[PDB]
């Protein structure tokens, strides 16, 4: 098995696995390390923080982002989820 490197977005499983291991590459950690359920604004995430890793995603996604999307979904497993609604 290797995943942990980046896939595409063609379901919320995809979605939610690359937020986790970017979770776990920002944190120096590991993707399984990461609570998908808990608030991020107790994890690695800030202010600054969210439009790193958003400006990834957007563009992994093939689309642009919001801010509101962490303000609203601040956690992998609702973030992922309206991910999978706005995009697939």
């Amino acid at each position: 098995g290797s995943h942990m490197k980046t896939i595409q977005p063609a379901s919320v499983e995809d979605i939610q696995s690359w937020l986790i291991d970017q979770f776990a590459q920002q944190l120096d950690v590991d993707p399984d390390d990461i609570d998908m359920e808990e608030s991020f604004d107790n994890y690695d995430l800030n202010s600054s923080k969210a439009l790193i890793l958003l400006g990834r995603l957007e563009k992994w996604l093939g689309k642009e982002l919001n801010p509101v999307l962490i303000f609203n979904y601040p956690t992998i497993a609702q973030l992922a989820k309206r991910l999978g609604e706005l995009y697939l």
